[PDB]
């Protein structure tokens, strides 16, 4: 399926949970971006304003794209493989409670995953991999990329 066909690609934080402190829910991503980065030849970049190429949205129930949100638990998050407009966006439902550590659900490790798929990457079978489709919590200050994450963006990018 679709990749990016550049290296230089550009994020936007649309709006902020509030389940967080805002400067929390910058390094959430700016780490889980970085995740990604360093296994590809892809820069990220944090924009305010314009059109990014990965739009970062929370929202709950219908949210204007025809895969709405369920609720508290079950789909915590989606998002769009490459492409233009809402290609590469990636959403998360508001009814999850976002958090920095083990309660909640964390957003890290949630958005480690759906930047995958924002870059290309479909789910893996593999319970190890942060690909697998099914939430499962592991230490953020210690996470790595499983060999089965790595192949299959390698496959896609450098
Ligand atoms: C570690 O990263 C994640 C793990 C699971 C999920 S999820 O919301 O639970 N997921 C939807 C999904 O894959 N979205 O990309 C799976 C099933 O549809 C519902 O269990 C999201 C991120
Ligand atoms: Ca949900
Ligand atoms: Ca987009
Ligand atoms: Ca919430
Ligand atoms: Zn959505
Ligand atoms: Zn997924």
């Amino acid at each position: 399926g679709p990749v990016w066909r550049k290296h230089y690609i550009t994020y936007r934080i649309n709006n902020y949970t509030p389940d967080m402190n805002r400067e929390d829910v910058d390094y959430a991503i700016r780490k889980a971006f970085q995740v990604w980065s360093n296994v590809t030849p892809l820069k990220f970049s944090k924009i305010n304003t314009g059109m990014a190429d990965i739009l970062v949205v929370f929202a709950r129930g219908a949210h204007g794209d025809d895969h709405a949100f369920d609720g508290k638990g079950g789909i915590l998050a989606h998002a769009f493989g490459p492409g233009s407009g809402i290609g590469g966006d990636a959403h998360f439902d508001e009814d999850e409670f976002w958090t920095t550590h083990s309660g909640g659900t964390n957003l890290f490790l949630t958005a480690v995953h759906e930047i995958g798929h924002s870059l290309g990457l479909g789910h893996s079978s593999d319970p190890k991999a942060v690909m697998f489709p099914t939430y499962k919590y592991v230490d953020i200050n210690t996470f790595r990329l499983s060999a089965d994450d790595i192949r299959g963006i390698q496959s896609l990018y450098g």
